[PDB]
């Protein structure tokens, strides 16, 4: 069972934690692995190694935090490293369902792919909704004055914690709640990457909730946006036959009322048992004519030719 470990950033030093990021920005993520690279690649590793890389206190620190367990004769990570888009981050590694804890964490899946859809001008405050390892909030804490990322699983908003710490960031915060609930005030930036796939109105779990958690989202939007704030959202999207996603979507967020720019690109579709269509995309709502457009965009597509430039992309 994986994504049940313990999570404790308290319980070091913010320093310690700066330290070992600095160490795993070294290494995860290259060739040629160090013995850390290994522990946090799911390879068990000899504790006299890793003392070489990253001291006896930086050690004591990976136990500490819940990085590291000590099984004796050697140590092991419940967590996998990732380094992207400048940010080291820490999260449960990727395994099939049967497996998951109630808890796991997003292992980012779609992570760096988001990254680079994501407008790449910065602001004043934003917030990250659904923060699971935290990886959006870090990128987005280099050019925005603070952030916010929230998230049900408390386990997701330690490991949040913590990889803020690793990366030594001081403007941004996680809070554990229920949607919005944690979120005061208003925001000039909100991104999404909702956790809907193919549960329809569902609730699987907390990374297949179902379409609720996107009618809460929509429907509490326009208050939590400050004037010509930008929203950001991953999700899929079912038409059903007489009963498109998009004109639900026009209710929830009171689009003319409000007066709201939606704009939602659709990249991958299939048809459904209804006789109607499964879609996934990428929604944006941004200061301008009020109204509702549907474009196509295959960026899964064009990422896997070329990830390296999709690139954004939206700015057009
Ligand atoms: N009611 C709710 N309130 C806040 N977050 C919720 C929620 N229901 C599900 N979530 C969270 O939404 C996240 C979706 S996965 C997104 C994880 C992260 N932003 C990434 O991009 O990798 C999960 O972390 C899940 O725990």
């Amino acid at each position: 069972i994986v994504g049940g470990s313990t999570i404790q950033p308290e319980r070091v030093d913010a320093a310690a934690l700066r330290q070992l990021g600095d160490a795993m920005r070294k290494v995860v993520g290259s060739a040629d692995p160090t013995p850390l690279a290994d522990l946090l690649s799911g390879t068990p590793v000899d504790p006299d190694e890793l003392t070489r890389e990253v001291g006896a206190d930086g050690r004591q620190a990976l136990l500490d935090s819940g990085m590291a367990v000590d099984d004796g004769t050697t140590f092991s990570s419940p967590l996998r490293g990732h380094q992207l888009h400048g940010v080291v981050v820490l999260s449960d590694p990727d395994v099939e369902e049967e497996v998951q804890h109630r808890w796991y964490v997003d292992p980012l899946w779609e992570a760096d792919l988001l990254i680079r859809l994501m407008l790449r001008r910065g602001g004043a405050r934003a917030l990250d909704m659904g923060c699971g390892s935290g990886v959006l909030s870090l990128v987005l804490a280099d050019r925005y004055e603070s952030v916010l990322g929230v998230d049900v699983n408390p386990r997701a908003v330690a490991l949040s914690r913590l990889n803020a710490a690793l990366n030594g960031l001081t403007n941004v915060t996680f809070r554990e709640g229920d949607m919005f609930e944690p979120a005061e005030g208003r925001f000039s930036r909100i991104v999404f990457n909702s956790p809907t796939n193919e549960e329809g109105n569902e609730f699987v779990d907390l990374l297949e909730a179902g379409e609720p958690i996107l009618e809460t989202f929509f429907r509490n939007v326009p208050r939590k946006l400050e004037s010509g704030g930008i929203v950001e959202v991953n999700l899929a999207m079912n038409d059903y036959p007489g009963d498109p996603f998009r004109e639900r979507l026009a209710d929830w967020l009171g689009l003319t009322e409000n007066g709201l720019r939606v704009q939602i690109f659709t990249s991958q579709r299939r048809a459904t048992e209804s006789g109607g269509e499964w879609k996934r995309g990428w929604l944006v709502v941004a200061p301008g004519p009020v109204g509702l457009t549907e474009v196509e965009w295959p960026y899964h597509d064009r990422y896997e030719e070329d990830p390296d430039a999709l690139l954004d992309g939206t700015d057009r």
